[PDB]
């Protein structure tokens, strides 16, 4: 299990430990550089927009209120821009853990990792830890309750005898993903059963083809199409007689998920996580 963020109050600051290291973070930080899009959404949802001084502007359609913040990268980190903003806090997730030592020379750097084996507990701890910095625990607990209620509404309507498959299409490559993966919340949080519970743990997933999809005969197929960031599109990759024969194709349950949520992994967002939960619920209702 990923080590959680723990914080102890030391008056003007918190002593913060997370899986990457320890930091003294000032209370109410006022110049925050955020490289994780999900946590940027949570800043919005907690009304902390004025605390943010840098984002990866090179930005999905749901985060356009930050389009005029100074750019610190693309998700490609620009260290010069970061230093020149003189931040009092840098927030990162998985995709930037490789940059940790360099960012930490600039300013205290908080890791809000999403644990693919314990998604909801990581999500809660990330949101509540950011809130504690600002004394917003009450407000963050109300919104965390809203998301839990949405998960319960979504779970309530899932069919126990149907099975789904998750795939990522990248140009013409198809790769399968299962429980406890980067897309795992379809199986792990919303309880939708998988066609294969034993695809191997790892970020690149398992290479598959249409024969595989036919062999599994999924009731639903969830597609994360990284071609939508061209020409070739999952719909054409799956435009064939193998995929056509599948229960998913026959009942028009090939679901194309918005990659600006799923591929960019905005699970740390109070509002973005909600939109993802609703997107699943509305596909299988």
């Amino acid at each position: 299990a990923m080590l959680p963020i723990s914080m102890s109050d030391e008056g003007d600051s918190f002593l913060v430990k997370d899986s990457l290291g320890e930091n003294k973070i000032p209370k109410n930080p006022s110049k925050v550089v955020i490289l994780d899009l999900g946590i940027l959404d949570t800043f919005d949802a907690l009304k902390l927009n004025d605390k943010v001084v840098g984002v990866p502007a090179k930005l999905p359609k749901y985060l356009q209120q930050f389009k005029n913040k100074p750019s610190v990268g693309g998700v490609q980190v620009d260290f010069e821009a970061i230093n020149a903003l003189k931040p009092d806090l840098i927030i990162i997730s998985g995709r930037q853990s490789k940059f940790y030592d360099k960012l930490k020379e600039i300013a205290p750097t908080l890791f809000v990792g999403l644990d693919n084996a314990n998604f909801l507990s990581s999500f809660e701890n990330n949101v509540l830890s950011v809130a504690k910095l600002y004394g917003l625990e009450k407000e963050a607990l109300e919104k965390i309750s809203d998301i839990k209620n949405e998960i319960e509404k979504a779970k309530s309507i899932v069919d126990e005898d149907k099975k789904a498959l998750i795939i990522l299409t990248n140009s013409n490559k198809i790769s399968a993903f299962g429980p406890q993966s980067r897309f795992g919340i379809i199986h792990d949080v919303l309880g939708i059963n998988a066609v294969d519970e034993n695809i191997k743990v790892g970020t690149a997933g398992k290479s598959i083809n249409s024969e595989f999809i036919l062999e599994k005969n999924p009731d639903y197929i969830f597609v994360v199409d990284r071609n939508v960031i061209n020409k070739e599109r999952a719909q054409g990759i799956l435009d064939n007689a193998l995929v056509a024969k599948t229960k998913a194709a026959q009942n028009k349950k090939i679901i194309y998920l918005d990659p600006e949520y799923w591929f960019l992994a905005s699970g740390n967002g109070l509002e973005s996580l909600k939109t993802m939960i609703l997107e699943i619920k509305n596909a299988v209702k």
